[PDB]
């Protein structure tokens, strides 16, 4: 079992190309000090065809009950597993089809492509304020000033929350210590419980309140599932979109001609966003899946009960599927990326994220069109996360 080091967190693509050149399935381990999944042997899947097939393979399950066996090797206590604690992870993504359907139906109509379009005025409003609210300095740290607040402000609008989230999701996704993520985990179930009582005591009109009604009036939901669904909607949408803005901006700042070509022609913005998603996927990996029977990935047999990690970044930079996979081309044919997954678990917030990215980048080209990176591209570091691909900071100069 190959042990993955920090150098993998910094250039995972180089490791994937190495591994994919030899095969499609490789037994790996995350460093021992990764807070929850550290030291746990899994199969890393490299390769578009193999990753895209594996995502929708009926023999690979995301069930929390099945993945319990993986996490129990580190922490037997089901509620001490971070964002994989049962009080927070018992949602649609960690369920199989009979219950996945029910859970997704509670909220699918509110994340529809048509539904999300109605929010364009509010999102544009928030984007304009956020970039007007920050200082005028040589380094701005666009990640913390702009990239983090935008999705959480939008998500809070959809789930009824007025104006701590940034630090919490950072501890969950990229925690310094197991204690740091365990601390954030406890604080989240505490906060989510308080928020649910706030909805019961004073009913309102939003997704969260509608979810509370579905639990009490209609019994469509369980109490654990209700809390976990709130967590999934809250955290699930936040870390993803911030790194899209961050990862896309970095790559744009490294290829200024493509950045200006966007400023010149805005019709390329939708396709450019998908190219950011392909090149630097906010999630390098999908959730852990369990093999419910023996199956063969590539040329290697995966025994029943083993656990599998799908490298979405590896699939999105596979030369058999994408030409010049490591080069940013905003004019590249669009479609085919697996940044949102594939199969029944295809991201429900995909329409919302796409609109968020389009508005934020479009304003960023209108305002501060001459902004540039404040450091050398190579001194930028990436955070330590099993699934997330995001930067520690993104200093820029605007003028
Ligand atoms: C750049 C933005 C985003 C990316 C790259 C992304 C990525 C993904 C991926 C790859 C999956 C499937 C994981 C797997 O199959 O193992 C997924 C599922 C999911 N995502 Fe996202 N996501 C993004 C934004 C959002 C947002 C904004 C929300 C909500 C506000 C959201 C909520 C969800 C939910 C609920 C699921 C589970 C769907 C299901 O189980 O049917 N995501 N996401
Ligand atoms: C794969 C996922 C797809 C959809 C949602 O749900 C998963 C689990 O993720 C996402 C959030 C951002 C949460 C993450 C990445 C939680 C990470 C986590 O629990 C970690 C550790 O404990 C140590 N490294 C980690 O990355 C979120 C979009």
């Amino acid at each position: 079992p190959l042990e993955l080091d920090d150098a993998f967190m910094q250039d995972p693509h180089s490791v994937y190309a190495r591994l994919n050149a030899e095969g499609s399935a490789h037994r790996v381990m995350m460093p021992p000090g990764v807070p929850v999944c550290g030291g746990l042997p899994v199969w890393l899947i490299t390769g578009y065809e193999e990753v895209r097939s594996a995502l929708a393979d009926p023999r690979l399950s995301t069930d929390l009950n099945r993945t319990d066996r993986l996490f129990a090797q580190n922490e037997p206590d089901r509620n001490k597993r971070g964002a994989f604690s049962s009080a927070l992870a018992t949602h649609m993504l960690h369920s199989d089809p009979p219950d996945h359907t029910r859970l997704r139906k509670l909220v699918n109509k509110a994340f529809t492509s048509r539904a999300i379009e109605k929010l364009r005025p509010e999102i544009e409003q928030i984007t304009g304020e956020l970039l007007a609210a920050l200082p005028d300095e040589d380094p701005v740290d666009l990640l913390d000033a702009f990239a983090f607040p935008l999705p959480i402000r939008v998500i809070c609008l959809l789930l009824g929350v007025p104006l701590n989230f940034k630090s919490w999701s950072k501890a969950l996704v990229s925690g310094d210590s197991p204690a740091a993520t365990a601390a954030a985990s406890t604080a989240m179930i505490e906060y989510l419980g308080d928020l649910i009582e706030r909805k019961r005591r004073t009913p309102t009109d939003d997704v969260l309140a509608a979810l509370v009604s579905a639990r009490d009036v209609d019994d469509r939901l369980t109490e654990t599932e209700l809390v976990s669904m709130a967590f999934l909607l809250f955290i699930g949408g936040h870390e993803t979109t911030v790194n899209t803005l961050g990862n896309g901006t970095l790559h744009l700042m490294r290829n200024l001609d493509q950045w200006e070509a966007l400023r010149q022609d805005r019709s390329l913005l939708p396709g450019a966003v998908e190219e950011f998603l392909r090149l630097e996927s906010p999630l390098k990996h999908a959730t852990f899946r369990c093999a419910t029977e023996d199956l063969r990935i590539g040329d290697t047999a995966i025994p029943a009960g083993d656990f599998v990690l799908l490298a979405l970044a590896s699939a999105n930079r596979d030369p058999e599927r994408f030409g010049d996979p490591h080069t940013l081309d905003v004019r590249r044919p669009t479609g085919g990326h697996v940044a949102f997954g594939h199969g029944i678990h295809y991201c429900l917030g995909a329409p919302l994220a796409r609109m968020e990215a389009q508005v934020a980048f479009g304003v960023l080209l209108d305002t501060f069109p001459a902004m540039r990176l404040a450091v050398d591209p190579e001194d930028m570091r990436w955070r330590t996360s099993t699934l997330i691909r995001g930067l520690h900071s993104l200093p820029v100069r605007l003028n």
